C-alpha cells in the first residue's frame, strides 16, 4: 500500500502534478480545464505535510493548501474536507524521490467514500516516457480505464 521504507524528508520540495486518474468525471473534467503550475510539499507542524498546489483557473493564478495528517504507516495520510463532508486516505504508494511519486487517494468517511484517485507527481514538468508508463500501468492495475487517465495541461505562469 505504501512505498516500502518511506522517508518523508526526501519527498519534500517541488513536484509537478503531471497526471491523474479518477472515477469522478467531474473532477477529471474540472482539473483538465486548469493549467497546473508547481506543487510544493513542506513539513507540517503536526508531523505530516502541507501540500500547496498552484494552477491557472480562467487565466487567474490560484493556490490551494491541503494539510496531510499522518494516518498509519509512514507514507500514509488523511485529508479532511469540510466542504465535501468527507475524509480521504492519501498514500504515497511508490516513489524514487528524485524522479516520480505515485499517490493514491480514496474516501474513508462521508459521501466521498467511493471517490478514488491516482496521481502522478514528477520532479520535471514534462515526465519522460518511463515515468508516464509507470503511472498508466499503476492506474490499469487499480482498475482505472484508459479514458479516466488524464495527463494534465501545464503552465509556466504563476511562477
Amino acid at each position: 500500500s505504501v512505498q516500502p521504507n518511506f522517508q518523508q524528508d526526501k519527498f519534500l520540495g517541488r513536484w509537478f502534478s503531471a497526471g491523474l486518474a479518477s472515477n469522478s468525471s467531474w473532477l477529471r473534467e474540472k482539473a483538465a480545464a486548469l493549467s497546473m503550475a508547481k506543487s510544493v510539499v513542506a513539513p507540517a507542524t503536526d508531523g505530516g505535510l502541507n501540500l500547496t498546489s498552484t494552477f491557472l483557473r480562467k487565466n487567474q493564478c490560484e493556490t490551494r493548501t491541503m494539510l496531510l495528517q499522518p494516518a498509519g504507516s509512514l507514507g500514509s495520510y488523511s485529508y479532511r474536507s469540510p466542504h465535501w463532508g468527507s475524509t480521504y486516505s492519501v498514500s504515497v504508494v511508490e516513489t524514487d524521490y528524485d524522479q516520480y511519486a505515485l499517490l493514491y487517494s480514496q474516501g474513508s468517511k462521508g459521501p466521498g467514500e467511493d471517490f478514488r484517485m491516482a496521481t502522478l507527481y514528477s520532479r520535471t514538468q514534462t515526465p519522460r516516457a518511463e515515468l508516464k508508463e509507470k503511472f498508466t500501468a499503476f492506474c490499469k492495475a487499480q482498475g482505472f480505464t484508459e479514458d479516466t487517465i488524464v495527463f494534465l495541461p501545464q503552465t509556466d505562469k504563476c511562477m
